[PDB]
């Protein structure tokens, strides 16, 4: 197999290379996934190249009334799953936002595949804690 | 807490207290669930009542280069996991497909915590499964 | 009265349902040996594992039936919505067919879905193992 | 080669690099950074675990249960989380994760290793700085 230090053009072509439709605004960096928004709760998510690593990154907004309580249990969130990463960003003006993310380190090369196996291992898990919380009603719809 | 004998509509209520989407061909008896269908690999996945029985169930299309070797992993698959079952349905029309279900009896009652952890541990044992399989390149894309 | 019971409240349990079981020193698993009246039915538990519970019988594959056998599991697993059925092969075993249901635990039971939980896995892992003997899959206990 | 490896591969491979480790569990532990009391590396279901555990301070477990999403969003692979059972005092662990489904090679490992130790002495490093945890 290959092994690559993947740049941003390697992670777009090994996306399409899964099928996987991704989105990019014109100055940026990350790379936005559609198809994550389909799970209920799921704002946005996007790939990150930062520092030789990849970070496959979720957001759902949470419920203001929530903020406490999710806060609480982030521990046992975080200890439910051996690869997947919660923690609350919120701001002054915007609302709480419930950030579940799992990175990949490239620094030494990966493969095809590993990145394949990594891109739907983080989407599993991340779907998985996103849905428990909307199942426990900490989370705002993504619809009107 | 209630310890209720449900049905289908009790079962479609207690999703949407949980906030799960679900789809109903009204030509259906089971409340289809669109968010397990993102996952690659799976199709269909569905939460069916039969016989006082929750069936939550996905399926997934099965290359036919791989259906031998997965029939012969599916003792390995089966022992993988305490709660979830996996076996393949295989006609002559359609492609095989590979189910992964989980049961959960209601004929002596059941509460709505004990259903809702039945979704998640269902959801999440049912995907490993399908990730998995698919990891090994035995599916087919949806 | 919604537990999560420990492996006393499953010995307590079966003792309401007059269900003998039979627990080692050194083991965790209650066996119960009416099960092994069922013919091809070498042993039958109950045990409890990360809230889970899992009543489970084994029976003894003849080695000659071990790849027809395999290749309707399928089909024995799609008999039933709560039955499970897969090979369990080991290098120094004889084959063994694994017929088992599972009840979680985790945010608790009730005595009468307990009651229902073995009662129904005596019913459909016998029915299983009991076809495949009457397909000359198994070897006598 | 790129290898699904067992405990025993981990086992050789911490050999190769100079890096000992405790006899023994299923975790290989490992042997200054004054906080934790015990670090090690697991391997649950094709994935690897770098993880270090430190006591906390009673005082202090609500603050630092408070800065735990602060302390995630500054690393970009290291994960803290607290564990808090009835009968142990609370601890805090430290973890980063290299999954292996699909094969890893010898200088994945490596650097792995490298980058949870230089990751995990960070948040220790800094929770330690904040008397936040105990001796
Ligand atoms: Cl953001
Ligand atoms: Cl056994």
């Amino acid at each position: 197999t290959s092994l690559v230090v993947p740049g941003l053009d390697t992670l777009r072509q090994w996306l399409d290379d899964l099928g996987m439709s991704f989105f990019e605004c014109d100055n940026c960096q990350a790379l936005h996934l559609p198809h994550m928004q389909n799970f209920d709760g799921v704002f946005d998510a996007k790939i990150d190249l930062i520092d030789n690593t990849i970070l496959f990154s979720a957001m759902a907004e949470v419920r203001p009334s929530a903020v406490l309580p999710l806060a609480a249990d982030l521990s046992a969130i975080n200890a439910s799953s051996l690869t997947v990463k919660a923690f609350l960003d919120m701001q002054d003006d915007n609302l709480p936002k419930l950030v579940v993310c799992q990175s990949l380190s490239v620094m030494q090369g990966v493969t095809y595949e590993q990145f394949a196996w990594f891109v739907r291992q983080s989407e599993e898990q991340i779907s998985m804690v996103i849905l428990e919380a909307n199942a426990h009603q900490l989370l705002l719809p993504t619809d009107d």
